């Protein structure tokens, strides 16, 4: 035997229709708009009497400036442009940074965790209006 399995936050479940789930039977879930599946989709009940596992929805995430380049797998991009619907859950992307001792900039990554993606604390965002700062992603590379 085993139990029904609950409904994850944010998202649903589905089983066999029947008043107890017994052993190799299947669950399955899935997420809502702006979630996403961690763990994997179908799940086993197994010889213990237990669950082969417990996916969650993680959240996505709003891009979290105005304006950026980044890198994203090994590309620079501009995030809005890039992640315009937002960040899944997992997503990782790259500000730039001044290294104003050496005149030089570098790269710091950041993730989209389960809505919260934190930008990196070298990173400082310029309007452009302020032209008279530079860009980060503009200096020679360190």
């Amino acid at each position: 035997k085993c139990p029904f399995p609950s409904r994850p936050d944010n998202g649903f479940v589905n089983y066999p229709a029947k008043p107890t789930l017994y052993y190799k039977d299947k669950a399955t879930f899935g997420c809502h708009d702006g979630y996403s599946l961690d763990g994997p989709e179908e799940i086993e009940c197994t010889k213990l009497g237990n669950w082969s596992a417990m996916p969650s929805c993680k959240a996505s995430c709003k891009v979290p400036v105005k304006k950026a380049t980044v890198v994203y797998q090994g590309e620079r991009v501009k995030i809005q442009e890039k992640f315009k619907n937002g960040m899944l859950h997992g997503d990782k992307v790259s500000f730039f940074c001044k290294n104003k001792e050496k005149k030089c900039s570098y790269t710091e990554d950041a993730q989209c965790i389960d809505g919260t993606i934190e930008v990196p604390k070298c990173f400082k965002e310029h309007s452009s209006l302020a032209f008279w700062k530079t860009d980060a992603s503009d200096v020679k590379p360190c």
